């Protein structure tokens, strides 16, 4: 396929997810025609293949099922803590309508409400009102109480299977050249297993509060529904708030809405400035109200103190994914360069987390 | 690891007084609850085994008075280990079933999951005994609580294929943990002296052939409705959903049917004791259908007799099929499991009491 094939004149795709909805879905979905279900390539973030399917006004719901659905198609390895904590995420936000309702989960993916809305653009995160909008979902979804593991070891997890599976799809003598301006003009696997050491020390020596993050705020998962919201916890885990933040920030920096490989573009100077982080930070304490008026400005002082660490920490971590997501995901994007340039930026700021010791 | 731990301690034992099940509790609390759970010392956290089913070993957690809740963590928690070989599917249906029963407040709140087990929260109650749950004022209980399950609508696969492909595992695992040679003896009174898993494995298949073709409407199931899962908190509470899933309603009704025979609370091996003749009468099923029937809604008060009489034949051909499903996770169970219950016995029961009612089934053709 292509970014602009026709979703409904592949048939062997079209079969999959016509099984996928009549399984989870039931009801019309079950015995609708291959022709009456319609089904369209919907654009998403790099991390997965988003196809919204559809009965046609011939066969229309004979219950409670839905007319229409998403189905998300993940490449990302699956490991036995991923899938228990995901179901567990996922239902939860459904049960609570903090986001689409939940329809069903399988290896690889998931069907979920379709929601009318548009997501923001790299430049719009950048915007004050919008800025401090993210900032209060943020705070919010810092507060939530889920049931899984409470302790931040999912980002060392997921880099370590990740390094793993990666070390056995290249041979040995295989080297990740990088942009020699970072400081390392070249990598290999063993090479990023010595990093990842470095990181696991020295953000456990971080104190910045563990709280259940999103993990990946970038633009693509903020819409404005047809008052914002955040989706598609994927990588979605308890984790140091700093991480949620570092990674959000860096998002201001990297624009998706490129028609030209590698499909993306980064722009460092567009880091929010040091007083942009710090209103995002007031409004992040003022929304969860445990902080007085008087000492807001110093808390977020320290919030962006807290939060540079991780800048690299966050740079590191898609690198590797995007290092891996070459073999992986199908998915028209620059993944090669992605994770060069990632871990370039890692290497650049490496010195930020090196400060926690 | 934990499996290996347990198959040391036995009925007896004070889970208090071994230390490693109080670190690996300790860790398990520590990384699902956190608060007090992190720093309390050993010695101020209690353990105490807790009465339950042969699928599991529960173990109630609790601090002491001294290391009490810092924020919003309960005070004592239920530590529930099973010995069942996990799948992908099992691990992600029973996370969505347990996280959306949590979140419905429809049972216990959910802690957390992990790999073999889970923590949930601990209530205060009694579970129905096997003579109990054959009460009218019981059975008419269990029949309306049934009756809400099965209109429970729950993000996950809803075609009734979790029987045949839990069994198809199981079975598959069983193969691998015994000689090819290996044969399993059965009590000649059922029709059948004996069976290896390559013969259990043709039955499968002919289970699966025949279920396939019953009109048995599917709605989430419990898929366990024995004495042990049905409570009386200190109003009666259907909990533990680990086999739970989408499946032909009549699995629920016949599986629950065929526990009024089975009574688990015995001294003596195998800890088990099967009567036959206390399943439930004809018009016994059908007044649990008057209630089920009636609890749903969707039928006329002059309709209920009638449309039970259609629930009990729907029921029948699925008795076998319980006692198949049980008896190969009992033969497995003797594997796997370090509870005390004498699975061998028991797989081999059940086992007979399939091939002994195995033409209900095949009616259905
Ligand atoms: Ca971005
Ligand atoms: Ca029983």
């Amino acid at each position: 396929m292509d970014l602009d094939t026709d979703a409904n004149t592949i048939p062997e795709l079209k079969e999959r997810a016509h099984m996928l909805c009549a399984r989870f879905l039931g009801g019309a979905w079950k015995t609708v025609p291959l022709e009456h279900l319609r089904i369209s390539r919907i654009k998403g973030g790099m991390s997965n293949m988003l196809f919204l399917c559809r009965l046609s006004e011939v066969y229309p719901p004979i219950r409670n099922e839905p007319n229409k659905v998403l189905l998300r198609v993940y490449f990302n390895p699956e490991t036995e803590s991923h899938l228990v904590a995901e179901s567990v995420i996922f239902t939860l936000l459904s049960e609570r309508h903090l986001g689409p309702k939940l329809y069903g989960i399988f290896s690889g993916g998931r069907l979920e409400e379709y929601i009318p809305s548009r997501p923001l653009s790299c430049h719009e995160i950048s915007l004050a009102h919008m800025s401090t909008k993210i900032a209060k979902r943020v705070a919010k979804v810092h507060q939530l109480e889920v049931p899984i593991w409470k302790e931040p070891d999912y980002l060392c997890e997921a880099l370590q299977r990740w390094l793993k599976q990666l070390t056995g799809t290249v041979d040995a003598e295989h080297r990740f050249d990088l942009p020699e301006e970072c400081g390392v003009s070249s990598v290999n696997c063993l090479d990023l297993a010595r990093e990842l050491e470095f990181l696991r020390a020295h953000i456990s020596l971080s104190k910045s509060p563990v709280t259940f993050c999103h993990n990946d705020l970038q633009e693509g998962n903020i819409l404005l529904p047809k008052r914002l919201v955040l989706i598609d916890f994927e990588y979605a885990s308890y984790n140091y708030r700093a991480f949620d933040f570092a990674n959000h920030f860096i998002e201001w920096t990297i624009d998706y809405d490129i028609d030209e490989a590698p499909f993306y573009k980064i722009q460092t100077e567009n880091f929010p400035e040091n007083d942009q982080m710090l209103e995002f930070f007031l409004n992040y304490l003022r929304e969860q109200g445990n902080t007085r008026e008087n000492e807001l400005y110093k808390k977020s002082e320290d919030l962006v103190q807290e939060t540079l660490p991780f800048v690299p920490v966050s740079h590191f971590f898609w690198g590797v994914w995007g290092l891996l997501q070459v073999e992986l995901s199908p998915v028209g994007f620059g993944f090669a360069d992605y994770g060069r340039d990632r871990l370039s930026l890692y290497f650049k700021h490496k010195q930020l987390l090196k400060n926690l010791a």
